[PDB]
């Protein structure tokens, strides 16, 4: 059916999950999978959380919808609480990662135009990087073969490595407008900045009077083990983008910035009432001490299956991220062969993800239960036994 | 400029056609959330929708497909000219595939070099970097660095100016079949099938953005189903929904399979509790029933608007089609609009502007007669206030 249907933009499972409860999922046949994907990273919360069914529900019988006219109680709160947490002064509201991206690189360039020149354009990026499918953002990504074919890109952006801070150094000038970087780049091989890296980028934008945009739309919201990965490095953005786990599954991104920056273009903008009621009981779990704390206990439960998986088959060669984001890179005999291990996962019942083709993903609700965490891993070793037999 | 509401405008509940703000004052929703909730605020069949597939499975990523996903885009591919779709989230998502999708089409099936995109003046598309380009409002695109280029913008119904400016190394023209906030202006008969057979003599694609006349707007499921003329790619979203944040991409699979594995897209976009929600609008609106009921809704607006105007001599154009009603105001009044309607909001009346003069109404398409009849004559009581 998706074949005669959908454009030919993806290639799914050959299953239909239907219905989902916590981190197990059920296709049309009844056969049971347990979720260590989190459709990439964005069920934070596992499958239909009590909680956030409460909060769609409850909702949902009151408002859904305002225009960007009018602000509403859900999108304050959730502002408010964002506000409280973070770096963030203002917040504005949007449906993806993409748009939020959108928002973020239009606000760096637009704050550069007025209160500085409107020369100031250069935007700083980085190889593998990925911010969203528009042509903007993809644009600002690091991959050119998803940026080339569809003519003139915008232009003035620069791309160099990832962890390469002299790089940096030696393309920045007066007319740069920003430096656009993932935390942990997840897409790209799950690859985490170095400590001097991120700490380096935050001087050099100081140096230039440039923006620091922290794209967080995979690495933020808990996903590292803090509320967002910039609270591990210490190091402060003038601009976050966060998305995926913000809503738990419901369509929608936030931008967060400072008032000072935010002026250039009331504590918050947009926001649709339903999604940012979605959003706020999502908040309301994640940014606890208890379910922070149990990231980390979950991360290591995760890495020593992975570590026994290894010293059974000799696979991988590197276990990387932060948090609930995994990645294990494979060893050179296993090389571009991620989508394999990750067929044959499936098969064996346990959903799982790439970051490139020589790198297994996992983004498994930051809530997973133990049991959980350990049949899946069980499954996913039967997997990688199948593929190495 | 921009029309914002003050601290004790809060709304805070929804029911029909009907809103209440925070100090309980009740308001008749002629706006609509810019045309968005076009079966008005928390109907039942869409609650349930809502409710059923929360329960069940709310989302899951683009490497799966999933039910209401494909039942969704059954109904779309039965009742349109289209033969694949591409859900998305927002308006602005869904014009950036049709745009890169065009774009991408002629590169592949023509020449790198066939990048030219034809547009026209007052155009909305969106307010991303790209979209915002291809959009016809220059302030909206001004200061954000390096625009994309290869955007070419005409006047509107200005069929000359289009032949002028295409050519071998045209790939698209975009359109709204009615431009919404360009002042509620629709496309003439001739300019709109002229695009079509400029668009065929130059084999370039022809777009149609009905993000805010689509999906029942106009009475018709679709505005092309009026004018009878069919694009190569339209996009869909706000009433689609119904208030749901949900977009869809509409062509042909010789266009789609322009697109491979990777070419495109979203994380969100394909969402299950989107599609159900999606699902439900669409059973909804696309009943003859319904259909019918816009235009005769419609003239109830417009029989009120006219009374309005003989008592006052405030307007000097009343169009649109459907339940997308422009109002025009008379020389005496211009740039008012913004005025008119804060003053309809202080009567506890919803409308909308579509530039500095002209009045727009984008209610419910099932706006009961009596919320119809009770707004127009709060919206009269404000314009006597304003006059
Ligand atoms: C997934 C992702 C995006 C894209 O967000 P959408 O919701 O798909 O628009 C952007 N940036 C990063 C780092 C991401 O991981
Ligand atoms: C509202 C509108 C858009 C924008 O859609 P979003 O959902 O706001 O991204 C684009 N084009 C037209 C014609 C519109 O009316």
């Amino acid at each position: 059916t998706f074949d005669e249907v959908i454009l030919p933009v993806y290639a799914p499972a050959d299953f239909i999950p239907v219905k989902g409860k916590g981190s197990r999922v059920w296709d049309q046949q009844g056969k049971e999978y347990i979720d260590f994907a989190g459709g990439i990273a964005v069920t934070a919360l596992g499958h239909c959380h009590p909680a956030l069914v409460e909060a769609l529900k409850s909702q949902g019988e009151t408002l859904w919808h305002t225009s960007n006219v009018f602000t509403n109680e859900p999108a304050l709160r959730l502002g408010r609480k964002l506000i409280d947490a973070t770096f963030a002064e203002r917040v504005l509201f949007m449906n993806s990662g993409t748009e939020a991206n959108e928002t973020a690189f239009k606000l760096a360039r637009h704050y550069a135009c007025v209160r500085h020149s409107p020369f100031k354009t250069k935007i700083i990026a980085f190889h593998n990087a990925f911010h969203g499918r528009s042509l903007f953002t993809v644009s600002v990504g690091g991959q050119p073969k998803y940026s080339d074919g569809f003519g003139p890109k915008p232009a003035d952006i620069i791309h160099v490595p990832f962890n390469d801070l002299h790089a940096v150094k030696a393309v920045m000038d007066d007319h740069t407008c920003a430096v656009v970087v993932e935390p942990i780049q997840g897409e790209g091989g799950v690859q985490a900045a170095t400590p001097e890296f991120l700490k380096g980028l935050r001087d050099l934008c100081d140096e230039h009077q440039a923006l620091l945009v922290f794209d967080e739309v995979q690495c933020g919201m808990g996903r590292t083990g803090d509320l967002f990965a910039y609270m591990h490095y210490g190091v402060t953005p003038d601009i976050l983008t966060s998305a995926k786990a913000l809503g738990g599954g419901f369509p929608v991104s936030a931008m967060l910035t400072t008032q000072e920056i935010a002026s250039a273009f009331g504590s918050t903008y947009g926001g649709n009432p339903l999604a940012c009621a979605v959003a706020g009981a999502a908040f309301d779990i994640i940014n606890t001490p208890e379910v922070l704390q149990g990231i980390h206990t979950k991360r290591q439960q995760f890495v020593q299956h992975l570590q026994a998986i290894d010293e059974q088959f000799d696979i991988f060669s590197d276990i990387r991220g932060m948090g609930l984001l995994i990645g294990a890179e494979l060893k050179p005999k296993y090389k571009g062969r991620a989508r394999d291990f990750l067929y044959a996962g499936a098969e064996a019942g346990v959903m799982v993800l790439n970051a490139g083709a020589d790198v297994m993903r996992f983004a498994p609700s930051l809530v997973v239960e133990e049991a959980d965490i350990h049949e899946g891993m069980q499954r996913f070793a039967q997997a990688v036994g199948k593929v190495v037999a």
